[PDB]
Parts: structure tokens; sequence; C-alpha cells
């Protein structure tokens, strides 16, 4: 699909924020499309990547991979310009057989999505609580 | 959060299906909670796992990990009982600093979720099309 | 199922006695749920353990394992406090396939319970006579 | 006791079915008494095996071992005769001391039978759920 | 006991403060229950861990082990977010024999608690003066 | 503090008993102040030991260490004089930075003492129940 400005809505804990990511390259050396919420400085922008990899000699499954990396900056320092003090990461890889159907693929995608909005996952990710 | 029957709604390509997963263990040897949409036979059920792992000696980040595995069965065979003929997989790991906040964690969670419903990801996962 | 006070009924040679086992842990290091008839002192209590283990790399089937250990104590000694003089053990191990059914599983369970109430087993266990 | 047709009643998950096992050998030559629900063909019959073994040099305790083996057959194939696609196994060994009493042995036997009819065990064997 | 919000009262030098700890997982990899006083950020919260370990082959006694880790944070920095500058620890392990009684165990428990509230301990701990 | 007859009250399961320990040395070879309850014979007396150790070459924290050792005696024997049949132990060591404060240490002291009267700890120590 068109590497275009993807715009995500009603995210954040309260469900009220917005993220705008702009096309920011393909093909670095490895086919991974890149997006970024453009900020003051490269180190300070939230990134996303997407890469579909066809099956080959060793690879027999298709693998779609998504990566989120969100830096946190703190301007006060022993200096003037803000610095990255931590990163948040997500990393999802999907693995699909060459004989799979789009219905099975779309099920895994929509299932993961609905899962991420569930009390079990809200507690595990937002509060870092295991399950009992 | 209570390892309870999580119920996911309006999933699938059309957005009209439902998934019901029932608590099906914790603590196999590795703290991973398990859920399953209960089906006729173990090999035939859709599974989910969740595991939060505190930081330790080598681990300094928290890592939350989610796994979807959905089998496809075909009953006709050279036999009577259905057999698994492929698996669909998702695998997401989140990586968070000990100094991160729930707002940063909930952002990465809701962002991934909203991302999974976007044209770029619909094409990459459902149609296995890279990005241009 | 809820790791709850199991209570067992009319056991013993006459089938008139009662055993009450109280939840006494999970996960020592190995997922082994534990029960125990509470007694004067830890070494003198009867124990039960159950462990379901899923299939992995090495293990392809499911394995359910139940253990029983009943100490016999004798308070007279060259001492005051009762001491264990022997144990009685039972260790049972069910092995079921990824494709097994709950009917097949319940049959083995109810068969083994019924088999244990039968003349041939009653003589092999209770009087230690083989079979002819 | 007399290796004789043992007949077992209301087994199965509904507790309505009957199993008839016919004496089918003794020794073979590990002392293993054998039984078998008469079947169309040897691979297709449910078996049971009982063995008592006296304490010797290496063995100082008595050990009684009982094994159930139930195959599942499937008539359809790429052939006419039914084939075995899976087995269900139970394997129980009792370990008793030279100084145990018949009352102590009978307690273990009847405890195991009672224990096999309890919610905790029904869920671990029939539904393959661990305990929480 | 149910892993609950344990609430502790009248602690601190003056005996006037309160600490609330919330069940924050079990079984990371080691049967270690966890609790934590809800803090702004993971690295900033007071933790407690409890584990009861049964006797094994290496371990012949029971061992109960409790850990306290309270961090101190200072927000002024060459930064914005508060950082951890030190940790206070308490690590207690109890050791009891298979034949110990609950009265003997509660004596050690209540004796230690009484001991900690005593002039000799107050000066050893709060003022780091040895004894003479 | 002056090594003085410490007296502790309302200890034991019921909270009704009293414990008088008497100064019984210092400086054996290791700065370990020692106490003890008046016992018929040295092997039969409850001991306590406290040691504060300053930071050093290897050691950079202060360490305060307390030990409890309560023997159980059984007078009946193949003898006249009582013999020790088991010991109960508690071993607490606190770890504090050179930069800690008396309020931070007193917090850890009073938190341990309050923790030791809580339903969770009572069940783990007195009844040797883990946590769920």
């Amino acid at each position: 699909a068109k590497l275009e400005t993807v715009t995500l809505g009603n995210i954040g804990k309260d469900g009220k924020q917005t993220l705008v990511l702009n096309p920011r390259g393909v093909n670095p050396t490895n086919g991974v499309a890149s997006l970024s919420q453009k900020g003051a400085v490269p180190a300070l922008e939230k990134r996303v990547t997407v890469s579909v990899s066809q099956p080959s000699r060793n690879r027999k499954n298709y693998k779609v991979q998504v990566k989120i990396q969100n830096p946190t900056a703190c301007t006060a320092n022993g200096s003037c310009d803000p610095s990255v003090t931590r990163q948040a990461y997500a990393d999802v890889t999907f693995s699909f057989t060459q004989y799979s159907t789009d219905e099975e693929r779309a099920f895994v995608r929509t299932e993961l999505a609905a899962l991420l909005a569930s009390p079990l996952l809200i507690d595990a990710i937002d509060q870092l609580n295991p399950a009992y």
C-alpha cells in the first residue's frame, strides 16, 4: 500500500491522543519501510518500520515484521539540547505459510489488535503485572 | 489482571467475528499465562500466551511478550480425524526501561493496536504486499 | 481447576474413612501443584502432587502425573517426637496425544479408578499376590 | 487372585459404559499378567498389565505396576483395514516397604481411586488443565 | 495465604507511618511472590519478596526467605526524571526442620519481630552502633 | 547500645509469652555480640547474635546482621541428659549505603517487624504455605 502519511487516532491510555507518521524512506539495505512522527531532531522522533519478506531458500514462511521505537527526551542536562534518556520498543513478527489465506492472516492481525485492548493486556503492558 | 475468559470482538477481515479464549493454565515452567479457544482436540485450538518478565541480572528492561498461534485443520485425509496442516503465528515483545511510565507503555500498546488497523499494515499482513 | 480443599471419601480397606487435602503450594520449581493432609509436623503429613505438562521440543505428548506419599510415624523411640519409619508411594503418569479427545482421556481415568476397585488389583496391591 | 475376566462398570465421562477384559497371558516372561478387551485385530484392543515384583538385591521395596493402553483406530485411509493413529497410556507403580501393612497399601489404592474421581483430577486429565 | 494488599501500620522512627503493598506477581522464574508500594515508576517503588521453598534432595530443611528493597530517588539532576541514588535492603531467611512444629516456627517469627523493636537493635540498625 | 538483659514480650503464636536473654559475650573473633536465654546446659539455650560491620576494602555498605538459634531438646532417650534434636534459625542481614539516613534504616527495621505480623508472613512461616 502507498507509503503515505499514516495517521493513528484515539491512542494513549485515555484514548484521546493522535499520532501522525510521515513516509521517511524505504530500502535502507533491507526493504524496511520507515515512518516517523517528525520532531525537532532525528534522535527525538518516534519511529515505525514495516517489512514483508517473501520466502526464499531458508525462509519458507512469509514474515511481516513491525517495530515501534519511541524515545523519551529530557532537555535539562548539563547542556542545552534535549537528550534521549530511554526507549520504549514494540516488535511484532507474523509468520505465515505459503498456503495460508488472507482470512487467516487478517484474523491474526485483527485478533492481536483486539487483544491489545483487553484487560489482561492492559494490565500486563501498562502496569507490568503478570497474570494470575 | 484476573486470568479470566477474554472475549475479543469484531475481528476478522470483515470485522464481524468473535473469539472467546478461556483461562488454560499459568506457570508451565516459565510464567506464561495461556488462553485457548477451546476446540474438539488440543492440536486444533487457537492459543494465546502472555508473559511479563521483571528485570534481573542480565535483563534490565521489563519485557512483555504475547504469542498467537492459530492452527488450520483439514478433516479429509487418509484418515478420519482432522489434522493440523499449517500454523499462523504472531509474536510481539515489548521492551521497557525501569524508568518508563505507564503513559509511555500505554502509548506503545494503543499505537501498535491502531497501527494494525491501518492501510499500510492491512496490505502488508493480509495481502503480503511490501511498501512503496 | 481451583486449587481447593480436595476431600476424598470412604477410602481404606473397609471403605469407611476420609481424607482431606489442603492446597499446599504450587510451582516449587516445576509446576507441581501440592496438597497435604495437615498433621502434627510437616514430615508426618500425607501428600499429593499433580502436574500437567504441555508438549515442547523433546516432549510431543501431554503428560499428567499424580503422586501420593503417606508417611508412617512411630513416636516411641530413643526420643520424644514421632519419627517417620517408612513411606507408601503411588506414582501414576498418563500420556495423551495432541490429537486425543476428552472422551479418550476420561476413559483411561475412569478405567483406572474402576480397575483399582477390582479383585485382581485388590490382591496385587493389598496382599502383594501376583496373578495366575 | 485368579486371572479371570474382570468386568468394569459405569466408566467413561458419562459414567455409563462397560469394559470387559479377558485374560490374555501371564509372564511373557517379565511376570506381566495381561488382559485385553477382545478386538477385531490385536493392534486394535485395549490392554491392561499387572505386575507385582518382590524386593531383591537392587530392589528392597515391593513394587506393583499397572498399565493401560487404549489405541484409537480409523477405518478410512488409503486402505481397507483400520489403522492405529494414537494411543492413550496410564502407567502407575506403587512402592511399598517390607514393613508396610495391608491397611497402608489399601489406603493408597483406594486413595488413588477416590482421587481419580475428584474435580481437580477430572480437570487435569479430561481437560488437560493444570491447577491454580 | 491469598496474595493480597497487605497493609502495614505505624512504622518509621516515630512509629507513625503507613505502607501499602500490592500483589505484583508471583513465579518470575523462582516461586518468589512479589509486592510493591505503587510508585510513579518501576525503579522507584519499595519492593518485598517472599518465598517458601520445600525440602528437595540438596535441601533437607524448609527455607522461608523475605527481602525488602527500598530505593531512594533524587529528582534534581542533570536531568528531569528522578533517578535512584541508593538502596536499603533487608534479607531474612528462616530455616526449619521437617520435624519442627508451628509453635516453634512462630516463636522464631514473633521473637524476631520483638527483637527488632528493642534498644539493642534500634541502635545497631538506626544508628549503626555495634554493641558493648 | 549497652549489652543489657534484653527482655521481649508477647511472643509466641498466642502472643502471650516472655523471653529473657542475658548478655553472654562479645568479640569471640568477629564482633558478634551474643545473647542467650538461661538454659540448663549450653547446648539447650536460645541464642541471639548481633553484629554491625563498617564499610571496608571489599565492603562498601554497612551490614547489620542478626541471628536466632532456638534448639529443641528431648530428655527421654537411651540416656538421662536431654539432647538437641533440631534447631530453628532466622538470619537477617540489612544492607545500607554510606549515604543512607537514620529515617531510611528505621523504616526498613520497622517495616520488617510489621511485615512479620502480617497474614502473609504468618502463613509462610508458621504454616509453611507459599503465596498465591
